[PDB]
């Protein structure tokens, strides 16, 4: 079907829904996200506004086209490759220290860029980072701005107020302690969540993963409690101290503190150099044959 002037829609990729497509005119594959014009909760146009504000940043996917066609609102992106969850599954849920550290360097940089554009992400998880294709295959991208919010006024740089008594909107596995306590999310929270993602890659799972409970809200209570009763030195036992030092620093941040991103990158860089690794972008999955 003839989306825009110059895009052919293909079959679904996964999860509105995501499709493979072709830029017929340029001879490139693309990713297409459709949303029905009458949902109860229209979101794509809002998301697209944010993706547009992010454009030009390293590892932000490039919008080809937004519009509407027939029954649908439409956004078209340059094609990207598999997520970190997909590549983690493909690697038997085991990443080397070198791979974790290569990813951590880029991942901190993307969150910092988002924050520079006056937003917080609030769904930092392996599924929302994708590797590029082709020439861009060494580059980690971030996606999914459906849960994102402005944390300061674009002009006045005025932080949003400290609020309580909130819901847990994102993914519970990687959520911050302050999020479980129902406190308003800020920059520190995106970074703490990254901290849990990194240990996830180290361990193959997290200790509060796979808790049975009867209801959903009961399951979140159980995750919260497990997190809050698992000291950082226990979570990180048997891995370089840097993972612990990073999570402790994140948990020390005040609501409206600007994180020292540079310090966090330097932490993992120094570890990287002590191990004698080279920044040559050869991830575990590149060595498959
Ligand atoms: F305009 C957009 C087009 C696609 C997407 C998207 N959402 C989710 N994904 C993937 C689907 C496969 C599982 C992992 C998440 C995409 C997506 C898929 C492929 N290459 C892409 N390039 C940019 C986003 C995206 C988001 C906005």
């Amino acid at each position: 079907l003839r989306v825009g002037n110059r895009y052919r829609l293909g079959r679904k990729i996964g999860s509105g829904d995501i499709y493979l497509g072709t830029d017929i005119a340029a001879g490139e594959e693309v990713a297409i996200k459709l949303e029905c014009v009458k949902t109860k909760h229209p979101q794509l146009h809002i998301e697209s506004k944010i993706y547009k504000m992010m454009q030009g940043g390293v590892g932000i996917p490039t919008i080809r086209w937004c519009g509407a066609e027939g029954d649908y609102n439409v956004m078209v992106m340059e094609l990207l490759g598999p997520s970190l969850e997909d590549l983690f599954n493909f690697c038997s849920r085991k990443f080397s220290l070198k791979t974790v550290l290569l990813l951590a360097d880029q991942m901190i940089s993307r969150i910092e860029y988002i924050h520079s554009k006056n937003f917080i992400h609030r769904d930092v998880k392996p599924d929302n980072f994708l590797m590029g294709l082709g020439k861009k295959g060494n580059l980690v991208y971030i996606i999914d701005f459906g849960l994102a919010k402005k944390y300061r006024d674009a002009r006045t740089h005025q932080h949003i107020p400290y609020r309580e008594n909130k819901n847990l909107t994102g993914t519970a596995r990687y959520a911050s302690i302050n999020t479980h306590l129902g406190i308003e999310q800020s920059r520190r929270d995106d970074l703490e969540s990254l901290g849990y993602v990194l240990m996830y890659f180290n361990l193959g799972s997290l200790p509060w993963q796979g808790l049975k409970a009867a209801t959903k809200r009961q399951k979140y209570e159980r995750i919260s409690e497990k997190k809050m009763s698992t000291p950082i030195e226990v979570l990180c036992k048997g891995y370089p101290s840097e993972f612990a030092t990073y999570l402790n620093f994140c948990r020390s941040l005040r609501f409206d503190d600007k994180p020292d991103y540079s310090y966090l990158r330097q932490l993992f860089r120094n570890l990287f150099h002590r191990q004698g690794f080279s920044y040559d972008y050869v991830f575990d999955w590149n060595m498959l044959k």
